[PDB]
């Protein structure tokens, strides 16, 4: 039993729900958020942005150090740095960006990273301003992680298109 509340139960394993997931992170505090990061964990817009703001730009402080110190992640990649006032840990997942060319497949190797972690909070991934299709995303996800994860989905619309399309 965790404290995730409202979710509809996708699978044995997935929960998704419309929310805010910088508002979800604040009231459950989980184990782990997950970041839709990209390589240079520069969080200027859509969940990076946000989950960045809400730390008071904590969080990109102790991105500058770790990108200084190790270098860019790859696509569909990851690293654990701290959740700040969201979380214990944030897992930063590079998913890739369609914007820029990046090879969709790359997608299930990002929802990879999911699998170390017993309980997740999460976006889906290459969703919202890194172009891919949401719908898609969802089922790779669904295919690829096998912990608990909880999805947050921002856009009402686009939570309903999720359900009454899920397979
Ligand atoms: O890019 C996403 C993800 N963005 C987020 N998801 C969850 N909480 C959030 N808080 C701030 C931004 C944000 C994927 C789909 C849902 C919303 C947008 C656009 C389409």
């Amino acid at each position: 039993v965790n404290s995730f509340s409202g979710y509809l139960k996708l699978t044995d394993n997935v929960y998704i729900k419309n929310a805010d997931i910088v508002e979800e992170a604040k009231k459950v505090k989980p184990t782990v958020v997950v970041n839709a990061a990209n390589v240079y964990l520069k969080h200027g817009g859509g969940v990076a942005g946000a989950l960045n703001k809400a730390t008071n730009n904590a969080m990109q402080v102790e991105s500058d150090d770790y990108i200084a110190t190790n270098g860019p992640l790859k696509v569909g990649g990851s690293c654990v740095l701290s959740g700040h006032n969201l979380a214990k840990h944030c897992l930063h997942v590079v998913g890739p960006n369609v914007n820029k060319g990046e090879d969709i497949q790359l997608l299930k190797s990002a929802y990879e990273n999911f699998n170390q972690h017993e309980v997740l909070l999460a976006p889906l991934l290459s969703a919202g301003i890194f172009g891919a299709d949401p719908i898609h995303s969802l089922r790779v996800c669904v295919d690829t992680v096998r912990t608990n994860v909880y999805l947050a989905v921002f856009d009402k619309n686009l939570y309903d298109k999720l359900v009454s399309s899920f397979l």
